[PDB]
């Protein structure tokens, strides 16, 4: 139960005085099979635990902070079954080149809404975007890192070529809560897209811009549960 993905999913109350903006990041390689191989792309990127442990064999890039803003990008890749070096956008706060062609990204921190209610947020991508959104499904209120490896079933999930390239999660939310959210991203090969929207009735146009909504939040001992409730 505890790791399931809800409706109604769990938020959080971290007694956080000066909130850190924007998300945290980590990049790893992804890098090709054998020049000339075809398949010329590394399947890994779809084996179930690839996102959850097997991202770890692969070279570590970098870790980002302060990720906050309009995330989405289309890059366009020349050339297939080809590296190539290029870079993210603006709001990724990661100004060198990387191989934008083929490379693995996780993002994590906390969503905090503006308006109390239903919340529908639309992915795409290519090649592969899972999305954990809830304490537990995600990870636990300020006990991230002791729990960052046991997310559960994603709330929405998106892999390119696949039945499922384009998803959607809706969940009602409290504005004065910090949702706990995973995004697990990978290019294999060619061009990389990755697509966040966010839909509520406050707005008849969707939210892009996240630069209000992505948080970052220091673990602690004890851990901080949400302090607003609405059960019974
Ligand atoms: C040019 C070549 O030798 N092969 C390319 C393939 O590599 C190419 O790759 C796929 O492209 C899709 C997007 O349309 C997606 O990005 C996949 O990750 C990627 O493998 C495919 C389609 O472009 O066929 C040839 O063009
Ligand atoms: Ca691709």
């Amino acid at each position: 139960g505890w790791t399931d993905p809800t409706e109604f999913p769990l938020g959080c109350s971290p007694n956080v005085t000066t909130p850190k903006n924007g998300l945290s990041m980590e990049l790893y390689s992804y890098d090709y099979l054998k020049s000339g191989s075809n398949p010329c792309w590394d399947a890994a990127y779809l084996d179930p635990n690839y996102p959850r442990t097997g991202y770890k064999s692969h070279r570590l890039l970098a870790k980002v902070e302060n990720v906050a803003g309009n995330i989405n990008f289309y890059y366009h890749a020349p050339m297939g079954c080809t590296s190539l070096f290029d870079t993210l956008p603006q709001a990724y706060n990661y100004r060198t080149p990387l191989t934008m062609t083929n490379f693995t990204m996780l993002l994590y921190g906390y969503f905090k809404p503006k308006v109390t209610g239903y919340h529908t947020f639309t992915i795409s991508a290519d090649d592969l975007l899972f999305v954990n959104f809830g304490a537990g499904n995600a990870f636990d209120c300020c006990k991230r890192e002791s729990s960052a490896d046991d997310f559960g079933n994603y709330q929405a999930y998106a892999v390119w070529g696949s039945q499922t390239a384009k998803d959607d999660l809706t969940v009602h939310l409290d504005a004065g809560l910090y949702y706990p959210i995973r995004i697990f991203f990978n290019n294999r090969d060619n061009d990389g897209a990755l697509s966040l929207t966010l839909k509520t009735e406050s707005d008849p146009n969707p939210v892009i811009d996240f630069s209000d909504y992505f948080y970052s939040f220091d673990d602690t001992k004890d851990g901080c549960p949400g302090l607003v409730s609405y059960d019974t």
